[PDB]
């Protein structure tokens, strides 16, 4: 009845020497990486980027998530500290304690019945779709635009930087920040252009994920085209994936491998070349994201 969690994603805890350069680790990695569709990277334990965001002027209307919506086939502004007392709030009054004591399966298995729900409307907030360039990235980046202390260089220029990745494919982009909280949530897809990602969370309560190997793409494609609603059967992937939420159990019940983890603050997430991926927040958090060529 209840929510069965998916087997964990590999995680990997790179020493000094394999943490030289993310692309020869990832690389290194992709044989059993590239099987799961996502993995979790733990720095070394002194590898701490200082937060270099712009937090006296950081604003941002969050768009609005009602957990139910397909089921059910039915904007302030905030700064970054409004919107965590906003979200510490909602998840200690939901859940009747304080927020870092409720379990993360505990999160998850009330997220789940929520999107299924049809006698309960949860409706929450996700600071989704920010770019680095509003605010400043949540690295620090010789930019000239925020002073950088001498102890942060070695992070401006490290290759695991966001900002630092290549970018560019070879033929004939910058980070984006995601504010959440309890709750908030993005739907099964792919990167455009089936791109690798890679994902920071830079402080705050973890990010559950969900991932499935690039191998098992085109099953969960037609487990999806099956369940999905008969209204939005017919439409294109880039407008589908808009509403492609759906509970890791049902696509694991058709043979689908589903992977997850939790993502805590100062770890990384890489998604493989597509691999479709879903997940929604723990509680307050801040993480980066940007898409990477190899
Ligand atoms: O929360 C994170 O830490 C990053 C999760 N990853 C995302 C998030 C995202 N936001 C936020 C969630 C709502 N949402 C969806 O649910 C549909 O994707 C769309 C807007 N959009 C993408 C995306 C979109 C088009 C092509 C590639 N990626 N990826
Ligand atoms: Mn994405």
């Amino acid at each position: 009845a209840e929510f069965v969690p998916p087997p964990e994603c590999p995680v990997f805890e790179p020493s000094w020497e394999e943490f030289t350069d993310p692309l020869s680790f990832i690389g290194r990695i992709r044989p059993l990486a590239e099987k799961t569709g996502i993995c979790k990277i733990r720095p070394p334990k002194d590898w701490q980027p200082p937060f270099a965001c712009e937090v006296k002027s950081f604003r941002f209307t969050p768009r609005v998530q009602r957990l139910n919506e397909l089921e059910a086939m039915t904007v302030r502004e905030y700064t970054l500290q409004s919107f965590g007392e906003m979200a510490d709030n909602f998840k200690s009054d939901y859940f009747n304690m304080p927020v870092h004591m409720v379990p993360t399966e505990l999160v998850e298995k009330e997220f789940w019945r929520l999107v299924s729900s049809i006698e309960e409307d949860v409706i929450v907030e996700y600071g989704a779709d920010i770019s680095s360039k509003d605010f400043g990235s949540g690295f620090p980046v010789k930019d000239g635009r925020r002073k950088i202390l001498p102890e942060e260089e070695e992070y401006a220029l490290s290759g695991w930087n966001l900002n630092n990745m290549p970018v560019l494919e070879q033929s004939v982009k910058v980070p984006w920040l995601y504010v959440g909280m309890c709750f908030s949530s993005f739907c099964w897809h792919i990167e455009d252009h089936w791109s690798y990602s890679i994902n920071y969370l830079h402080w705050g309560e973890p990010k559950t994920w969900y991932g499935v190997p690039s191998h098992a793409a085109e099953q969960l494609e037609e487990v999806m085209r099956e369940l999905a609603p008969e209204l939005f059967e017919s439409q294109p992937d880039l407008l589908h994936q808009l509403v492609t939420i759906m509970n890791p159990n049902v696509l694991m019940e058709h043979g689908v491998p589903v992977y997850r983890t939790n993502q805590c603050a100062g770890e990384f997430v890489v998604t493989f070349p597509r691999a479709y991926h879903s997940g929604f927040n723990q509680g307050y958090n801040f993480a980066e994201a940007v898409n990477f060529c190899t």
